[PDB]
């Protein structure tokens, strides 16, 4: 199976993305994750991103399809994928059909913009793992600890205000439209697509996602 997660920053998409991995046991491929990452570690490919990131803008497209082309060709995507984050803009959409990648289905998580800085400025995240929780709205059982190892939480360093929203004005600006792009393609019968109610509890998110999925 292979799935593209659409929807505004902060919008769960990391969060749900989980639990789809382990269920159908496919990895979750997160460019904001690979990205940070490759900042983290002075990587060649991926490392230029830092300053970009930390400006609430879009990495180019030619660094983050260079990513992606080098993350799927792994043996652990030989049996599907989740696209988390990716593709994020026209151009990124249009990469995967010239490199004839299909998918199966696209889920779209809608959350009204006005929940998506308390979301943001709450957010701590495991790095090594891609997980995420909120100090307030899906806290770790510890404080300040991972749930599955118990290693220290961290704060991105791109999650203040002022960052979340020049990450929002780039999404309506460049990311939105990847809404008609997919609809349009289902419409063709070349995937599935799905919309869902993101600001239900993230049990419930699970389960409307779980429904879709089957
Ligand atoms: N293809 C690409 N092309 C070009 N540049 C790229 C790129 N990909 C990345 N970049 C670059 O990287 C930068 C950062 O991008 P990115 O890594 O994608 O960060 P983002 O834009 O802020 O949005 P996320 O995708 O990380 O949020 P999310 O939808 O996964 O929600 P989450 O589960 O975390 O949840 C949010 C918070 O809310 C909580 N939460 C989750 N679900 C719920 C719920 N139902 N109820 C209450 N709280 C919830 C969570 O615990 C969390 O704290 C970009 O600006 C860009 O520079
Ligand atoms: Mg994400
Ligand atoms: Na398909």
């Amino acid at each position: 199976m292979r799935i593209i997660l659409l929807g505004a920053p902060g919008a769960g998409k990391g969060t749900q993305a989980q639990f789809i991995m382990e269920k159908y046991g496919i990895p979750q491929i997160s460019t904001g994750d690979m990205l940070r990452a490759a900042v983290k570690s002075g990587s060649e490919l991926g490392k230029q991103a830092k300053d970009i990131m930390d400006a609430g803008k879009l990495v180019t497209d030619e660094l983050v399809i260079a990513l992606v082309k080098e993350r799927i060709a792994q043996e652990d995507c030989r049996n599907g994928f989740l696209l988390d984050g990716f593709p994020r803009t026209i151009p990124q959409a249009d990469a995967m059909k010239e490199a004839g990648i299909n998918v199966d289905y696209v889920l779209e998580f809608d959350v009204p913009d006005e929940l998506i800085v308390d979301r943001i400025v709450g957010r701590r995240v495991h790095a090594p793992s891609g997980r995420v929780y909120h100090v307030k709205f899906n806290p770790p059982k510890v404080e300040g600890k991972d749930d599955v190892t118990g290693e220290e939480l961290t704060t991105r360093k791109d999650d203040q205000e002022e960052t979340v929203r020049k990450r929002l004005v780039e999404y309506h600006q460049m990311t939105a439209a990847l809404i008609g792009y997919y609809s349009k393609e289902a419409e063709a019968g070349n995937t599935k697509y799905a919309k869902v109610d993101g600001t239900k509890p993230v049990a419930e998110v699970r389960a409307d996602l779980e429904k879709i999925l089957g």
